[PDB]
């Protein structure tokens, strides 16, 4: 069976690079039960605080590579190296909040502290997986620490998220009040990233053109070097699987998969033994 | 004989598609720094702009949005941009229609033909010291008629806030003829447009455009050329009679045009007529 290019760019030219879609597994057509958007949207009054005088900002006259950058210091330090990749010592377990530079800062738009706001740079592909529906894979090698893409969708309250029936594309920001990003109806390429028990990207909370603490933006960075063709995936979290295990089990195929039918049934047998 | 100095390589700090350098060959005035350059409109208090994506009217075009089926063209009467992104010659410059560009809700691609203003500055401009009008903005290249030049960018304020403020030299009144009245004040926050002087023979016109939102209280102001512009020509629009009817006591128009309606000589002769 051939692997056919079925869409040149699922983002319709809104990203820095195209994101083609292929399917070499089955007859499923290019997904169109959603609206691709490249930045977060709202479907009710969110009215994000964009008061330019409320922004914390830096006075750097260099490229913000020094430790004196105020925006770096809000982030604990700037975690981006000269190439725009997270430092090796970046805490991948509990990532800090990143405050990138913004339109109030005295620095230039190409300073060293603007990775996420500059958007997608790697070549990604929407593709049909063997067992997990659509997935996202890399069309190039990707060094550890590289920005991949943002988790984009519909900004909704936690109260609205409880009312909704489908939470397969719901990212909980886990804040004031808790807000969420629902990519079910509006979303970007990130809505297609599957859960992996052996993940190779991590989500990081980031602030850029606003600092409304209700709405961090989710940025995915590679947690290791990634090879061309590798599926990208992050750990959806135990909380997701404690809910979804009742309906479906993990198909990541990892030798250490934690949420497979086999892993679940082995645990039940262990608990019944004891 | 003073010579011209380059005093800033880019007053926009890399926020526009192209640099906008600043030169001075007239006096000792340094690069202006009594304001904050911003490439897009800002807020300093809540304007509650309607950004609900479901309120966007939008088109269902698969083509490049050149057909008369494009609802966005239809909301704009028609799409007024030719294949190269320029306003059609029959565009009404006296009474421009509202332009509705395509948006994130449209089914079309980001490169369709109805996205000129949202794609930003493409012409090369230069901030420079003029002889009698302070800072001005001139072209570094031929600019054919109908070309988008730049947006009038600044701080969104209410009608009430505008009346309180003292300096109205950088205040663009959106001239909302229906409901709530708002202004763009580029005094404290603004882009290259804050430096565009008045000309009685103007070569650019302001057009009210909607792009990522369709809150009719907050049109965005887009400058398009009204004639071919040669390299070195100063850019300028018509501030309107209401401006010079106020400012003429303190200064008069220094555009030097034969058509000048606001020079000292024009004022005197008109009253004699
Ligand atoms: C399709 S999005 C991936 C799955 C989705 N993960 C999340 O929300 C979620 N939030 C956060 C993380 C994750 C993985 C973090 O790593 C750290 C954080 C960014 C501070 C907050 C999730 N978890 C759920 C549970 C119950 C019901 C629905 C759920 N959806
Ligand atoms: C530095 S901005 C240039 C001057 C500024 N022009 C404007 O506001 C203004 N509005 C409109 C235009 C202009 C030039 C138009 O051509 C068409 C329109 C967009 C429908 C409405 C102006 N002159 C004023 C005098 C007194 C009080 C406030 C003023 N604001
Ligand atoms: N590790 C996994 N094992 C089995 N199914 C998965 C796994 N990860 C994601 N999925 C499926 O994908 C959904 C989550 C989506 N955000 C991912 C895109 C999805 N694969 C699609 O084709 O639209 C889940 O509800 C599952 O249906
Ligand atoms: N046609 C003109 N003749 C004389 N002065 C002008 C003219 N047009 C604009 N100005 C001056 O410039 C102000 C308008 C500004 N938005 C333009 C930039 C200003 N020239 C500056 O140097 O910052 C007016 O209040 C005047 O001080
Ligand atoms: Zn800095
Ligand atoms: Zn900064
Ligand atoms: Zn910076
Ligand atoms: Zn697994
Ligand atoms: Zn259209
Ligand atoms: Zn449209
Ligand atoms: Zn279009
Ligand atoms: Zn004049």
């Amino acid at each position: 069976r051939t692997e056919k290019i079925i869409c040149r760019d699922v983002a319709r030219g809104y990203e820095n690079v195209p994101i083609p879609c292929v399917n070499g597994v089955d007859g499923e057509p290019c997904p169109e039960d959603y609206k691709y958007i490249s930045e977060n949207c709202e479907t009710s009054t969110m009215n994000i605080d964009r008061n330019i005088t409320h922004l914390q900002h830096c006075t750097c006259v260099d490229d913000c590579s020094s430790s004196n950058c105020l925006c770096g210091q809000l982030s604990i330090r700037c975690w981006y190296d000269k190439d725009g990749r997270l430092l090796q010592e970046f805490n991948k377990i509990e990532p800090p909040l990143i405050f990138e530079c913004n339109q109030a800062c005295s620095c230039w738009r190409n300073c060293k502290n603007r990775v996420v706001q500059s958007g997608i740079k790697v070549r990604l592909q929407l593709y049909r997986t063997a067992k997990m529906g659509w997935g996202v894979r890399a069309l190039q090698t990707i060094p550890q620490g590289t920005f991949i893409c943002e988790y984009v969708g519909e900004l909704i309250s936690d109260a609205e998220a409880d009312v909704r029936e489908d939470d397969s594309y719901l990212f909980d920001l886990d804040n004031g009040e808790v807000y969420c990003i629902d990519a079910r109806y509006y979303g970007n390429i990130s809505r297609f990233i599957n859960h992996l028990c052996d993940p190779n990207i991590i989500p990081v909370r980031v602030f850029m053109l606003h600092q409304d603490l209700r709405f961090p933006r989710i940025a995915f960075f590679s947690s290791r070097d990634i090879r061309t063709g590798e599926e990208l995936g992050f750990d959806y979290g135990d909380r997701f699987w404690d809910i979804k295990s009742k309906y479906f089990t993990c198909q990541c195929g990892s030798e250490k998969c934690k949420h497979s039918a086999e892993a679940i049934a082995l645990e039940q047998s262990r608990l019944a033994r004891l």
